[PDB]
């Protein structure tokens, strides 16, 4: 049917466009609609849609689709939740939700809860929902992987064949293992929400956003070295890959 992509716009630089333009030229082949334009040609599109809607910052959205049998590309600016300095620093409230995505490893339309939690993550001011499966395993956000710290002080997070592999869980994953940090790759259960101090979502549109509450549990996540020390690694990514191309 139809798969898209988000990139992180910068300094009018789209962050990590080869991990993202991978992904979806790698999705397209497997459901059967390769992308007309190159690389060269795409980063040109956005280029032009940098400079004709005029901010520097945002973020872009790429679709591939076959309609009534026939292949389409659009590439447009979406609305931005950019968290500010005291939202950063506080971290987010987060609320769940019943779902499962079909076929999790790619980025369909039809995987997108966005518009399903947009009601109850505005009523709940709840910047994510975390997505839980028939059998109670948290996976993932709407539009972001998650992380939990457990009171083991050890990182958890969904195994990668049951969400969406993110080019953001990828850098954190590079981080951890640069740093020395164990990262499980486990189920986590809403009965886990109790076992744990800490969680973090990571992804295009959030970064690595520390998590004050999953519904009423609340979590120190702000306050936890470890999650301070991913969050100002990942920047210091962003910074590098912008500084290079600037």
């Amino acid at each position: 049917t139809a798969i898209y992509e988000v990139m992180q716009v910068r300094q009018g630089i789209p962050l990590f466009f080869e991990a993202h333009l991978e992904r979806f030229v790698m999705s397209a082949s497997l459901v059967g609609t390769r992308i007309p334009k190159k690389e060269a040609e795409i980063l040109h599109n956005i280029a032009d849609l940098v400079e004709k809607n005029k901010c520097d910052h945002g973020n872009v959205k790429l679709v591939s689709a076959l309609m009534n049998e026939k292949e389409i590309f659009l590439a447009y600016f979406i609305p931005a939740e950019f968290l500010d300095s005291k939202a950063r620093l506080e971290g987010v409230h987060t609320i769940l939700f019943s779902g499962e995505r079909i076929c999790p490893n790619i980025k369909t339309i039809k995987g997108s809860f966005r518009e399903q939690v947009k009601a109850v993550r505005e009523s709940s001011n709840a910047y994510e929902a975390l997505l839980v499966n028939e059998s109670g395993h948290i996976t993932e956000g709407s539009r972001s992987n998650v992380f939990f710290m457990g009171k083991d002080n050890k990182l958890y997070t969904s195994p990668a064949g049951s969400v969406l592999k993110g080019v953001t869980r990828t850098h954190v994953m590079q981080i951890c293992s640069r740093l020395g940090l164990e990262v499980l790759e486990k189920t986590v259960h809403t009965r886990n929400l109790a076992d744990i101090q800490g969680a973090f979502i990571t992804g295009t549109t959030v970064d690595v956003t520390p998590v004050r509450s999953i519904g009423n549990t609340q979590l120190d996540s702000p306050n936890i070295p470890l999650i301070r020390k991913i969050v100002a690694e990942y920047e210091k990514k962003i910074a590098g890959y912008v500084s290079k191309r600037l």
